[PDB]
């Protein structure tokens, strides 16, 4: 095993575990210290306003097992401190017969048990576990436990009848899942049951949503209320909150919905963040956000979906969600969104980004696999006076139109997501930052043309705005990781309506995915422009690259390419023309980023085990 | 529900949770402070002399379940004191992956990891686990845990390749059990290998056998061998030490080896007690104690044997254990017996005694179930000239002959048993002790004669020797726990040699066991001698009535009379006439015995609990 990035990779499946720990690793975002990660989960903003994250996490291994929730804390959502307790960075682990297979993605009650934080999670047991397979009752149940120690700590509720598990009946026979419990406050909701409550009896302040599906009908999200305020044994089912049909489509600008959902949120949101009212904002839209199985034939069969919800109460004193218009929270490499509240009237989504190594040939090299993606605001996009004729916009597919009286223009409501602007800042003061100057696209223009001033690393962000004729048929964007031999291409194809990752040239190293990535991108014209902009944001983070447009688009997806100097950057062009132009402005290149884990050292590697010869015989986690 | 009993007892299934905990109770032996106990287990003598005793143990539950390590200590076998950690009275207890289902049976290497008492155990997981099951590979496998704190605490070995657990591989396909781990020293089985050590390179001074059998063809003891000294992750599988037939029976004396073994041990020992010599002893006896299922119509399917055996060295460097003669530990309702050793050259033995309410009737309103025996030295008992005329002498079934050089008389080798003598010393002189004059049962004899002192509780012991005539029809005994309308009756019939407990009348509480107990005993008869004796000792503790019989057989059972005055005592009487006599003499009365829990309040109950709906689901534990 040489590891001269001067010349052409050798064989790296020859060379020894974590040997290649740091060579495409993130520096800039919320990452494990070692070994395997993935969803986000028990999330929420603590008493002295840090944010405390955490992950589903199987240390000193490169594939899920034991699966458990390792923490860390921060009070920007970029600098992170990992906690240090008995299990390292572990908080929760699987310690007992209902959660012994494990510990699953939950989420935050913040006034719970004795007034301490406390995590509703999926606790595992043993038995066939999966949308695929026949699973049954008792498999995946949900389960209590709080903090005295603002997280250094959980304590679980004992096991037992009244104690844990306290949600373990199936809601309906034959489920495909029964998982991620989403705990949640809603004047909204409270307000359209209060009329029903005899009915039920369910009075509680706090909400569940538990993701999962029915065996051929398609995936649901089922909706329980606390009982009684004040308590945490008593979650009284309702009915099913979202129901879709199986491998159900709404378009091609909506995913596919699958046959069973996961890690689903409930939100609702105005034009500035979180909305908080109890229905009288005529400006807030109810959203769900949820990922979806075997819906898709690649990104390990996952789509991570959003949707605008109108809700209708049924007789039995429950809540229909009837989808509005529903949209992609990423189009890339990542999945299992989990949304929380931050003060100052914010919602802040981020999810996990795995790795393309499918078929496992350099995870032990690394040592390590999966991120999180940025921390991203969520809030109500609206785009005014927006021109008819806009090509597509009666669609309606994920954005709504309300024409206005006259007819002449028309206001496009829309999920809007923006990197948190506490991760914007910090990264720009601690870069080198490079405003350049705008570059007009012609028949002048070369393939790629390099910035004038170029990274020195693989950690970097771009900003651009690129403006487009009405009818151009001229594709522009930004090369990311280049040299001459490697290299990886985002464009933006106005006439498709589609932005593409290409990946055919991103690594030497032919084992990594070289799929092309793709999202669709609305332009909505704007009435009297004689031109049509997209603004174009790309964060380059070790193997990351994460692209957002117009605070509304998000694709992230990986490039490992093997020559140090494949660093470069700078502006794509094709068919641009003396005619067909593509003007590109308010071009930055922010040079370095933040250090994320300042306490942590370059390799945080603890070497990888293997669970032995019983890990086939328990059948439950690979082993390593 | 009333308590009262001066008068017949009412509906007692009516009564609440652990509403009858002192009525029937132990007093003066090791049982648990409350709910389910079942087989001893991590026996040994500690460093400072004392005796640590573990248990099978799952509190505020009364029937089996996450099974868990009690633990208690005592220096003279008598008076204990229970562990009191953060688990209360457990020290071991199912918490990984490979153990959460149960921390079964194990047994003590006294210098084992970094020096420490270190335990190997059989450690469960998920799936079908029993003899009758169609048990999988995984299911149960031995894991290690070490104490440093002299029993407080134990620190189980991390899972994973090369550490916990330790033994997973079955040794042959189908087993019907795989578990129980009796590891040992043998300086005998040490010599009888030293020859083929390089056939198998297991060269350790400590040994395990692990219980079990095959499907379809009968029971095994597996033998392993540490396979280096002062080195604990390895051991080397040599082959089956013991292999029995399916459902296979020695005879009348030897109960029947059933389907599958449990908590085997193998000892070696001489007329004085333990012996450790490499086979130059011509005095010693190698045995095999064991559990067999299945070979029983009643007594939970359960016979507790033992057998003394011959070792054979396999040509691949293994040993045949072939059984030389073969019989019972104890006739009652006992099981799961562990020895261990004892300094001053001695093995010790101990069993537990499960309750006779099988339909588990009153278990909730004793709030417990199930005590020990009583600690019993092993020893090689030797009976010096023998009548050849002793009838059935030469079945040589549960004994060995040799005859005498002139063929006159014949000396009689078997497994000796008796009460630890400081158990005896203890309850002597804590006792009120009557010295009770010899009696003559003859043609005056009353079926029943009351002794001339009486006990004033549930809690004593009685002694006699009965001298019968060689051609005696006649039967004698005690009746214990005895007023007018209760009573328990302990006889022996010398013309069938069939020791009874008849329990017809032992309760007017119907929901109890009232099946005859029968032990087979034989009086061997001494050359010159015109008559043959049998010496008795019982023991009456609550509901417990243990019978030892010439140092010889054992056999424990249950009796539950309802009213305060069934406490009597006295000497029984069947066809004894003018020429047919019974000379009783030795009689002695020891009232009260010792209070073995001092630091104990009467009613060490917590309450009871229920696991709720998931017990079911798991399907593992009953949940109650
Ligand atoms: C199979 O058997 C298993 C083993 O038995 C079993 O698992 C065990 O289950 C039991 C029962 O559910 C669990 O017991 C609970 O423990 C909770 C605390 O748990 C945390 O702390 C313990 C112990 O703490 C110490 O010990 C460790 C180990 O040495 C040290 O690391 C610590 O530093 C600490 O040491 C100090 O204390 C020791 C003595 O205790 C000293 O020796 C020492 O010197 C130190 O000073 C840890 O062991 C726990 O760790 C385990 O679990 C965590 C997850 O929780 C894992 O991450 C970890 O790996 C371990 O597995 C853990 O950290 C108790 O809170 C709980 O006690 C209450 O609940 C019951 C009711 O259910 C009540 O009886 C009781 O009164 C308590 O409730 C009161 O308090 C709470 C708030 O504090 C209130 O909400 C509640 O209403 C109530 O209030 C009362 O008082 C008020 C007045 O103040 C009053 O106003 C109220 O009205 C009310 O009266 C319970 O004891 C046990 O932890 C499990 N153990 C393990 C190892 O798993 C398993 O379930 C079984 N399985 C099956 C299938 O049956
Ligand atoms: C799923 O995930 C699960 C969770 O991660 C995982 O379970 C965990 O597995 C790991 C790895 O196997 C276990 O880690 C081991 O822990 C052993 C000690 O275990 C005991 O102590 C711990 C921790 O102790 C404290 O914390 C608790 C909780 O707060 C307190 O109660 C205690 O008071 C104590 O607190 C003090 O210390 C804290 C910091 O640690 C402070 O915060 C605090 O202030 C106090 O000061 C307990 O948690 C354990 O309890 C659990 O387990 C017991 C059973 O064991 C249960 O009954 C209980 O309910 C709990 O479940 C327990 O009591 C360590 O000994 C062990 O460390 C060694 O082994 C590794 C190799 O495997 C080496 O890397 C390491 O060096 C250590 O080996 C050295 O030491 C030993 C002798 O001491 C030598 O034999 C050995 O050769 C070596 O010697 C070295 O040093 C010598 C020089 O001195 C030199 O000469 C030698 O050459 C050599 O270099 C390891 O860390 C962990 O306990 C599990 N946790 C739990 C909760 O289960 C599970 O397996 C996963 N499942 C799957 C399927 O993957
Ligand atoms: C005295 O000790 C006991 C512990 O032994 C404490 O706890 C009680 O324990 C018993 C079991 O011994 C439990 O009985 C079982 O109850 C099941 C239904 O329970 C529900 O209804 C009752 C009645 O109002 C409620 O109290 C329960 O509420 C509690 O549990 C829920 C969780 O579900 C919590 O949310 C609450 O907060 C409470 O904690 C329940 O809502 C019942 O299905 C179960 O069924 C069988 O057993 C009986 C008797 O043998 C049969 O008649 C019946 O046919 C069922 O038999 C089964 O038997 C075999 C083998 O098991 C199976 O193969 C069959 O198919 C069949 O299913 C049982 O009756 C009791 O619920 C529980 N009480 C609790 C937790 O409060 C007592 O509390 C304790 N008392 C005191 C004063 O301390
Ligand atoms: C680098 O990290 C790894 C952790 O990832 C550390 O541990 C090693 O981990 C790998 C797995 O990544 C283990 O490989 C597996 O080994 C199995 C056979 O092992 C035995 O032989 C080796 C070789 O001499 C010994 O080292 C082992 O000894 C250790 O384990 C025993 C317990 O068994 C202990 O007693 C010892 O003390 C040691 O701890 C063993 O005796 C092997 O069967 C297994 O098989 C497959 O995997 C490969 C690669 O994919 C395939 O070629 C093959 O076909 C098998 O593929 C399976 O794949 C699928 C899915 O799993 C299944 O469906 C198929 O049916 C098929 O079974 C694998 O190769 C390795 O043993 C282990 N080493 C240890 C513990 O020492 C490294 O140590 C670490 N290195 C350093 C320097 O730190
Ligand atoms: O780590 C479990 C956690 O991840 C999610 C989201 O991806 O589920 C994944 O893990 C399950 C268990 O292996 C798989 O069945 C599932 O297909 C996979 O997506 C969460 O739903 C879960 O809490
Ligand atoms: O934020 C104002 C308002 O919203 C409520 C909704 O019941 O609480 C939400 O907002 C808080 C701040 O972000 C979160 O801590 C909380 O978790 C979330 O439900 C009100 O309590 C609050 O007055
Ligand atoms: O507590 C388990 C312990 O008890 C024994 C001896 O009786 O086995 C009993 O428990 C097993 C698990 O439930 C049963 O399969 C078995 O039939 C029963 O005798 C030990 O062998 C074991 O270690
Ligand atoms: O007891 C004398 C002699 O026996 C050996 C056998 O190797 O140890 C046995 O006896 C000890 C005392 O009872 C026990 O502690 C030990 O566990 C048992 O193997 C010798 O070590 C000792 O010299
Ligand atoms: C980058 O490195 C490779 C190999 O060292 C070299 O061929 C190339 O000329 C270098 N510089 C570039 C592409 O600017
Ligand atoms: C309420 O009605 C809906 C629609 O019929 C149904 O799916 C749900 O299960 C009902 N809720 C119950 C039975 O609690
Ligand atoms: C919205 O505006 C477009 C263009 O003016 C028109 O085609 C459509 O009918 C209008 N819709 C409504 C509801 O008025
Ligand atoms: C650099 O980053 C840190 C960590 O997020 C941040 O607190 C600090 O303000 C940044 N420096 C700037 C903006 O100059
Ligand atoms: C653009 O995207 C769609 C997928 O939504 C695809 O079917 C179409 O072929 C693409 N067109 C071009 C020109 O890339
Ligand atoms: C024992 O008690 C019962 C009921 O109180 C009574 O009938 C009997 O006479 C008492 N005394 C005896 C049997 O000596
Ligand atoms: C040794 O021989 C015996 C008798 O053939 C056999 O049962 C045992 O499995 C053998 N040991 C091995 C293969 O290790
Ligand atoms: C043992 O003694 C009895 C009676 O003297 C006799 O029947 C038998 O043959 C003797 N056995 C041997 C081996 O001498
Ligand atoms: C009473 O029993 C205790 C506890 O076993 C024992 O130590 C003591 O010697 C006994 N008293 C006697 C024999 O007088
Ligand atoms: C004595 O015991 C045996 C069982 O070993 C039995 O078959 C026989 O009938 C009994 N005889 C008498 C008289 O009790």
């Amino acid at each position: 095993c040489s590891l001269d990035q001067t010349v052409a990779p050798g064989n790296l499946t020859l060379c020894g575990n974590a040997t290649l720990f740091t060579t495409f690793r993130p520096k800039a975002r919320f990452i494990a210290p070692e070994g395997w990660m993935n969803a986000p989960m028990g999330l929420y903003q603590r008493a002295d306003g840090s944010i405390h994250a955490g992950y589903q996490s199987h240390p000193k291994h490169i594939q899920w097992g034991n699966i458990s929730q390792g923490a860390a804390y921060s009070s920007d959502f970029t600098s992170w401190t990992d906690f240090n307790g008995s299990e390292g960075y572990k908080t929760i682990w699987p310690s007992q017969i209902y959660d012994i297979r494990g510990v699953f993605d939950g989420s935050i009650i913040k006034e719970g048990i004795d007034g301490y934080p406390t995590i509703l999670y999926t606790s595992t047991s043993f038995g066939p576990l999966g949308a695929t397979l026949n699973e049954a009752e008792g498999t995946e149940t949900q389960s209590l436990a709080y903090t005295t120690d603002d997280g250094a700590s959980w304590i679980k509720l004992g096991y037992g009848a009244g104690q844990n598990p306290v949600i373990y009946e199936w809601p309906e026979t034959n489920l495909t899942g029964f998982r991620d419990p989403y705990v949640f406050q809603s004047p909204r909701l409270e307000a359209l049951l209060a009329n029903t409550t005899s009915i039920t009896n369910a009075t509680g302040d706090h909400f569940a949503t538990i993701s999962g599906g029915v065996h051929g009908d398609g995936a649901r999200l089922f909706l329980y209320r606390q009982h009684t305020t004040g308590e945490f044994i008593k979650w009284t089912y309702l009915g099913p909150l979202v129901t879709t049909g199986y491998k159900e489509s709404y378009g091609e600008w909506s995913g596919n919905y699958g046959i069973n959902f996961e890690t689903a949120g409930v939100t609702r949101l105005n034009p500035a963040g979180a909305a908080w009212d109890n229905g009288s904002d005529t400006t807030a839209v109810d959203f769900v956000t949820f990922g979806t199985e075997q819906g898709r034939a690649d990104h390990q069969n996952h789509w991570p979906l959003w949707a605008a919800v109108d809700y209708e109460v049924r007789d039995n004193g429950s809540i229909e969600a009837v989808i509005a218009y529903s949209g992609v929270q990423d189009w890339g490499r990542s999945y299992a969104y989990a949304s929380f509240p931050v003060e100052g009237y914010r919602q802040v989504s981020v999810g996990w980004i795995y790795e393309d190594d499918d078929n496992v040939i350099l995870a032990k090299q690394f040592g390590y696999q999966g991120a999180f993606t940025l921390f991203r605001d969520l809030f109500v996009k609206v785009v005014e006076n927006v021109s008819p004729s806009t090509p597509g916009l009666f669609e309606q597919a994920s954005w709504s139109t309300k024409n206005s009286t006259d007819g002449m223009s028309v206001t496009v409501t829309t999920l809007g997501q923006r990197v948190v602007p506490e991760t914007l800042a910090a990264y720009k003061g601690n870069s080198t930052v490079s405003t350049l100057a705008p570059v007009m696209l012609n028949e002048s223009a070369a393939a790629y043309t390099p910035f004038s001033s170029q990274p020195t690393d693989r950690f970097y962000a771009l900003t651009g705005s690129f403006e487009f004729g009405l009818n151009t048929t001229a594709k522009a964007g930004f090369r990311v990781l280049a040299s001459e031999e490697e290299y990886t291409d985002i464009w933006f194809d106005p006439a498709s309506e589609n932005l593409t990752v290409v990946r055919t040239a991103s690594s030497l190293i032919k084992s990594f995915g070289n799929d092309t990535e793709l999202a669709k991108v609305k332009l909505y014209e704007i009435v009297g422009a004689e031109s049509k902009t997209l603004n174009l944001t790309v964060f380059v983070d070790g193997s990351v690259i994460e692209i957002y447009a117009n605070d509304e688009v998000a694709l992230s997806t990986r490039a490992y390419p093997w020559l140090a100097n494949s660093t470069g950057a700078g502006l794509l062009a094709d068919g641009t023309t003396a005619g067909d132009v593509v003007g590109v402005s308010g071009l930055e290149l922010w040079d370095g980023l933040v250090d994320a884990w300042p306490a942590r050292p370059a390799n945080t590697s603890q070497g990888l085990v293997w669970d032995g010869p019983t890990a086939a015989m328990y059948g439950l986690f690979a082993g390593y």
